[PDB]
């Protein structure tokens, strides 16, 4: 199945060069990384974990802040948009692009409201102070059973604004000519970066303790 | 301020004897622990962390499953009920008792619906489990507890955890809070390895 | 480099059928899954995370309890043994097989003592094997006997789940989900496409 | 026994005003907080969790960076020094003050070396990557069974150096005339502080 490989491989972050500090200079990291050997695509990202809620329903979700103009270089989500468009993800508009199954679970259609809730630790007995922000559905995708029910996309700078941070990115995502070269490439790139940077790759994965 | 002291000290779990395995036999643990020297009150508990949501609002909360017939021996919450009653917390009714500030923040009044959300860790990251509850009581003690803590039926707590009827542990009230470390450690010393002690001096 | 692929791909768990309850019946789970379409290898596993310490050095480690007779059906670690043997991983002996870089970081050689630290709980092991695969895994993972893993957890002899090797890694999400669909609620699927929160 | 109560209560952090950002300006926070009603003592602190290693032994430890001149206003550890001195905790000298039980478990005496290990998170399956620093035992205290085996003290600015941070404090610890005023006071102080500050108090279990 040639399409299955592109569906699975298109959704896996092959490698990232990430930072513990928000990168307002992320486009210089893109230019610095794009010409590294084996790199065929680069895009900024910020990875958030939270819940969506609407009309009494709650669903877990992993939200990635993206720039759609770059995201085409690493993703296939733009090829599987069933309603709306990724290009509606703009700073300050607080649109969100959801998977078809996720949107169905919450009774959501295009242009419907949905609340994004992010947990935030606190030493108080409550344990969490949730930060919640209202979003509008501007896109719906349909890729695969797993991804359709767990992941959503928002504007890159709405992701940082939700974090009370300046406009920037957590890191850049890499697409490669050989996914099995992802460990070496990310390790090599990080070697010449300052200590705030670190590498991830798709081989990083379920503890019983 | 003697009133301030009782409100603050009345809400502190002075010591617990807790278990990593659900205790379906907890009433015998209560009578056995209640007779220990310096112990003046014992009550079962199961402590949950989650969020409440209603009408688009969400708040973090620490929920304790309790048995009201026992809970008055260790707590002062029964002395500060402003509406409803702790005695409405019975198994299977899925009532909840909230602080006045928390209820107002969610626009909740007595007998209103509110959804409790508990996060479950997912390898894929949270598959939240949510359940509708009914506000059956409202208390008013202090600014912190009124906005952070709630109470449900002991066996509703274990049912939310998909467990048999039981308790996570028992809370102890003592004649002298500075005796809390010794008493809890003494009790746990002769219990099997699933038991452990906590006390208020470890934060 | 076809060898680079074999080193990288050989070390990733492509799919698992795991359980929130230790599986004392894991060989029955193996027989049920090994003939599933696309499945070319099955082995039990139990995954623990902790630290190793020896002579004042400390390293984080991901520990997998394994049965070497099965593990060769899913792994390539047996092809890169530099010292000792995976066959020394037997119940109750508390051997451990380490990567070369981690062993160096702790100043460990064959038959040396090393202490495992789990959330602190301590248990001493004996180095019975050393492997050399690739830079990352050589410094991060170790293997112990399956039932020593469950013993550390104060559990009866069993496995956390079974690891699958497939003819097509891109079938892993579908294959693992299909297997788990008719299993009771304690079972759940994982696959390599599960991957860094800000 | 009033000695037991003074030992237990003297070791409880009644309240803190802490920050998610290292406080290089912490002394102004002290002066700003010390005259708040009910406050009888303020001291900077930085809280570290790690392990100690010496002579083949390993022990978990909660390490607090302190400034001894201030810490005497909030602590009783200075009243139970059995060996050495807290005044030897100075920046860049990397002394440590240990409880007697911890020292006995590692076979440590005064001026012996001991290694502090801090587990730093990493996304790799290794989970942690340890950071190591050699310390010298410059003091030993004996208060009670729990703290003597779990808590140690280092210089404030040595703690921030271990964290690869500039000289500063994680927060200030408050001592009050009435411990039951601690929740209200710390919450009141934080209300007039920017959003990087948060309060803790001893009722947090």
């Amino acid at each position: 199945d040639r399409e299955l490989k592109n569906r699975v491989l298109g959704m896996v972050p092959q490698a990232t060069v990430s930072s513990t500090q928000i990168l307002t200079d992320w486009p210089e990291l893109v230019k610095r990384v794009e010409n590294h050997p084996h790199v065929t695509g680069v895009a900024p990202f910020t990875q958030l974990q939270g819940m969506l809620t609407a009309q009494g329903q709650v669903a877990g979700i992993m939200v990635t802040g993206i720039d759609p103009k770059y995201e085409k270089n690493v993703s296939i989500i733009q090829n599987h948009i069933v309603a709306g468009s990724l290009d509606s993800l703009k700073k300050g508009e607080f649109g969100i692009v959801l998977g078809k199954d996720m949107a169905d679970s919450l009774g959501l259609r295009l242009n419907d409201s949905v609340t994004l809730v992010l947990p935030e630790a606190t030493p108080s007995p409550a344990g969490v102070v949730p930060r919640f922000k209202r979003f509008k559905v501007v896109g719906i995708f349909s890729v695969g059973a797993e991804v359709d029910s767990m992941v959503g996309y928002i504007a890159l700078y709405d992701a940082s604004t939700l974090l009370r941070l300046p406009d920037g990115a957590q890191g850049v995502r890499l697409k490669l000519d050989d996914i099995f070269a992802a460990p070496q490439v990310a390790d090599d790139i990080v070697k010449n970066l300052p200590s705030n940077f670190y590498a991830t790759n798709w081989t990083y994965t379920n503890l019983f303790n």
